[PDB]
């Protein structure tokens, strides 16, 4: 697979260094001189190119990418123009940063396979551990359901399993430990919060 | 609990509107007026205060907050210099959002309790997902050992749980299937994963990728 | 009819000082202190406001205006994203002026009723006056067929045989309407190709 | 020994011409084109860098040095990180000069081994001499103790030292005489006090300030 | 003693701090909005006002005061603009901070009485230190004797006073030791000088060199 990262921020550039590790080819395109320097050695192939323009898209051989990020998240103009162009140049998967919920739904109406908000969905993932600090790491299943990564107190130390009766009076299931140790354990969103408060 | 958060960017304005919605009562500080004015409806407090400065500082009663939120990840003078003055003003937690490695290192000398970097891991996050198409969210518990929320293939429908010999062969425990948008926790032998439907998976990294070629 | 005018320029003061003319209500919007000011005297309500923000469009009352009119050509980020609002907020006509091929393309997509080049109509138009410097002002009916309006240059009605040679017709003399034969700016209806031999040959 | 200079400007550019001046090897580092062509003959090299990126710090060949002097102090981003790196390279001995109250509590913490106030330290100096017009030139040996070479006043003219009662009544011992332009290391009862002749005398703070107005 | 300071810099505003420390009168005037803010506390009288305008200097009722400070030393056309309208208002004492060679040579054409260059003394001042590490602080007496606070090392570790021949091999009086917070006052033989001790010495330049070099 090739890949094309397009703007390199802190979010690109983070996909830039992540997809050369795992040893894909990457083109790294970016306005900025300085920052294409500097991802020079990160990427398989880096370009100090205007993506909004057409000429220059075609130049980079574009159409040889199946995947392309547009990673440009506080230039609505930029982005908008640069995915437009993708969508014409008959791109398989575009998958765009976003900057605030109209953005959102001008890519939308454009074209972008995959929409994704960076500080936003870190930003209420943050929130959850700032408002819980029983909670280090979470994935939403469902609306309802999570498998929360909890962290053991005081009254959990020295506590067995078959003590503790998470699967029948919470409904929760544990599913590892990490020797206060890491709990992870999953269940309903109002049934976890039960077990962190009595422990 | 009271929550302050400096600077309401795209990542500070999702803590004050996600910890509103929680009800907390949070406090909205920002430099740039027109900033404050969008999330006055979102926070208990907004003010407009330069953080840099320590009269300003103590003028909004922060050292009454056990949490302050330094959400400034572009200014890297204003963010190291705004954490020093509550480490000075003796804040329990001090939470900084990053901007490079060496913007980390600074904060990690001057005492902040917890560095977030949240493009950089939702980069690292995408990264993998495009990687490998098969995943949907994966969450690491280790170094070896993750859940993997994956989706199913084309060869997986009509199978049973019992077919598939995750438990078996590639050690790993299936912990939850969900199908047309209803999830069920836990499912027992036998089941039937469909054509498009997630499915959660638990167990060594490098047994989910053999698992996932030949799902 | 009630209309709103987004984006005072030259294009945008151009439809607020000829709408306020004809007698309606105008509803100039802008984000420049200077250009309201010059134009609060040409339009019934003038505002400073930011119309890519929905709290400030909110406050105009803009849903009670049957036409939004966003002049807005040279700042794609500005003239995109309020049409997106104005979709949102349910006006039954919006039209945009848009600046290139691809500005056009986006406006398209997100529902813009009617789009507007204004500097390419009029350049298309003049470029057609230079290279033919007898014509003075054309419509195009069709693509085949058009109404010129040439130019007198240096005979009787009859004597041109537009109806018969060229299969034109005559449609004014400058004032005088309905030519007929015979009678010694010239406007000529026909087939484009027509027309050009026309020229030639008179 | 082997110097780098860090920001060539008012006080950077000091520290070159004087270690140069002495005979000691001098890398002057900067990065405007103007101020580097310009310590091209006050330094044994000078290079065009920006010191806050770590690849042209290596390239300098900043690890062969004991002494780094990062003189920069109006760019407190510009100055932190530049220690931070340095700091990082296990570099000995780094001297930064710094411009606030607030710029010195970053610079404690991120490891420099001293900090520098050049104008606050002159200021202090600048105002004991506005203030007591009889000064020149003063060195703090405590918070208490204090060597000043005081101005001679017309009362003090044809005044012998035996005369002058200061070792008994002020407890202050006069340590030389500039007379006319040639010094006088421990002048011997008696020597006569001149109009005006420099007069370093070393006592307690509080009681050469009796000597001065009691004349 | 009414002191006026123009421009509110680091060297600015260092004397209007620790003249007001002192106990003075102080007028601060500066060009910047957040300068004067900053300085409103540490100054009596303190105008947002520009020095380099006649009707405005006026205003200030600058003609009352002996001391006027133009502490402007990166603005050669705000410095001698200024300093041209003192000396046409008759004020008796004008201090100028200076920037190069080039600015204290026009301020010595249009009437400054005493110009000051704070980073370039303390950069050969600190350069002082660089090249030799015992010296800490010194003052020059003349250009060929010096007042040099030296720091003690391990081979002047439990040596007395009588001791070193500094009276008469060295040619060079030993002032004052601080001995760990601790300061005496003229030694008499025999004194022991610890590990780490401050050792202020008396002499020729040369001579003190020779000294460190032997002992
Ligand atoms: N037209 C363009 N084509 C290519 N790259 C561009 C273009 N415009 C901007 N960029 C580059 O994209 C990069 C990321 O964009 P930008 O800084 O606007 O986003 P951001 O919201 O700050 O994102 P991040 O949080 O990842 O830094 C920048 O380095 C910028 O120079
Ligand atoms: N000294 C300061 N005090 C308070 N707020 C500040 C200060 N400096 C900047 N801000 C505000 O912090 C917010 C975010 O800062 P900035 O834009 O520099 O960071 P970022 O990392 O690019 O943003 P984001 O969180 O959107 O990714 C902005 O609204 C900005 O006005
Ligand atoms: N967000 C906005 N909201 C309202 N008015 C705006 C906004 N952005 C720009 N304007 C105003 O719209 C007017 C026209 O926009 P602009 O000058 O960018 O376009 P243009 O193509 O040059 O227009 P014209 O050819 O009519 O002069 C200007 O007076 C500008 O100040
Ligand atoms: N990142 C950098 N790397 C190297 N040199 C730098 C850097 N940033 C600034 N400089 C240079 O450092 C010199 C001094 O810095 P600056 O002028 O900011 O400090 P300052 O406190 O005003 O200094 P001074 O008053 O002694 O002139 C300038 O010549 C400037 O060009
Ligand atoms: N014409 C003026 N009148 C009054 N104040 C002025 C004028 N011009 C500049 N100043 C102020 O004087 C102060 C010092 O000026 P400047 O920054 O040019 O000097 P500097 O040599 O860099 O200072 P320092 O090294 O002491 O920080 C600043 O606060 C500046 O705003
Ligand atoms: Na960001
Ligand atoms: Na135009
Ligand atoms: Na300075």
């Amino acid at each position: 697979k090739q890949f094309a990262v397009i703007g390199l921020g802190r979010f690109g550039g983070s996909i830039c260094k992540e997809l050369h590790r795992m040893g894909h080819e990457v083109l790294a395109v970016d306005i900025n001189e300085e920052k294409v320097n500097a991802y020079a050695s990160y990427a398989t192939h880096a370009v100090i190119a205007n993506a909004t323009e057409e000429n220059e898209l075609l130049s980079l051989g574009i159409r040889n990418f199946e995947y392309v990020i547009v990673a440009i998240g506080a230039n609505i103009q930029a982005s908008t123009l640069t995915t437009l162009l993708l969508k014409e140049l008959d791109i398989p998967n575009i998958w765009v940063k976003a900057q605030n919920y109209y953005h959102h739904k001008v890519l939308e109406k454009i074209g972008a396979d995959r929409i994704i908000h960076p500080e936003k969905d870190m930003g209420v993932k943050i929130a959850q551990s700032l408002s819980d600090e029983n909670v280090l790491n979470y994935i939403d299943l469902s609306d309802e359901y999570s498998i929360v990564e909890l962290l053991a107190t005081r009254k959990l130390d020295s506590k067995s399993i078959i003590d503790l009766n998470v699967r029948a009076k919470y409904g929760c299931t544990i599913l590892a430990i990490k020797h206060q140790d890491c709990l992870v354990i999953m269940g309903h969103k109002k049934d976890i919060k039960r077990f962190e408060n009595e422990g």
